[PDB]
């Protein structure tokens, strides 16, 4: 039938979702179609949070959800760059592939 | 009678309140006795968030409520450091004076 | 009553648990008798595979349980070597310090 979450700070809620690590909850959220590109008061995406804490799994779910790897936080660099600094080379290369496809 | 907010991730919620920008709401929350400097998933205290926003008054009552100037973000920077990034001389001076008071 | 898992190749099953991602299960195992230093056919502790896969939380749990981060697998690579393979700074530092304290 159709409903929109329209949660206040939905992006921040997703960032926190990413933070706590309830994987099933975030798969359900992206299943409904919640935009992972929504930022926060820090203007950081949930993808930023996943990269910063190095959540390869959660970040790739957000990537299939359409999160922008090239949307850069106000001071914090692109989520891919955030991943580069945090480490988790696997995450860096995956987000690198994303970034290529996205920038195209 | 004895009342607690009992807010998990209460620092995160205070950061979302900073995002709202409602000084009155924030004052009420603080007056209820909640300022545990719980930072955020991004390890950014609500004082850090307000400093990044450029906020002075809301940062002011956050400082008086108990949020220490020595608190660190994910980068480990003080809210005074984030105000230095902001450059608001009144905010920088406020956090600087409180920092000098608190260093002892 | 004095119960122990007594599992054969329990290290391999621990590593498989790390592959699954169920952190609570692994925590229960290590808290109920499982030794985090248990290896596999490749002489890899769950720290080994966890650091290779970059699973910061679960390698953290076995570090809390306490396992050798100097132990070399079949490749002659320590869980520190696997952390370097992952590149995640948080891991790299965490296993570095824990390995240093234990190696002494």
């Amino acid at each position: 039938e159709g409903a929109s979450f329209n949660l206040e700070d939905s992006g921040n809620f997703l960032c926190t979702t990413v933070a706590k690590g309830d994987s099933d909850f975030l798969k359900r959220l992206l299943s409904s179609g919640m935009n992972p590109n929504s930022e926060d008061y820090d203007h950081r995406t949930p993808l930023h949070v996943a990269a910063s804490e190095g959540l390869f799994l959660m970040a790739k779910m957000l990537v299939e959800a359409g999160a922008s790897v090239i949307s850069k936080d106000r001071w914090g660099n692109s989520p891919l760059d955030e991943a580069r600094l945090c480490g988790n080379k696997k995450l860096i290369k995956l987000l690198e592939d994303v970034k290529n496809a996205q920038s195209s």
